């Protein structure tokens, strides 16, 4: 599910399942942030665990 | 949608909806934090809008 262009909800979704209990932050308005990485280009798990707490 | 108890991808959804561009940050393992006052209580707009950035 975190191998494809995840966007709005689909991203929040993915961060929520990925980081647990640790929590996360979504950003969506830093540039070259999570939106560059995830939404316009293809997410991965090691780019959606920079986001976690 | 707001006013209920929200857990979990619930809670979550409810953040991103509320905080839009915003963005926020979940971090339910803060003791008295959000899932205290969100899922084991019931949510209101202000204390979402408390977990925007």
């Amino acid at each position: 599910f975190v191998n494809q262009h995840l966007c709005g909800s689909h991203l929040v979704e993915a961060l929520y399942l990925v980081c647990g209990e640790r929590g996360f932050f979504y950003t969506p308005k830093a540039m070259k942030g999570i939106v560059e990485q995830c939404c316009t280009s293809i997410c991965s798990l090691y780019q959606l665990e920079n986001y976690c707490n």
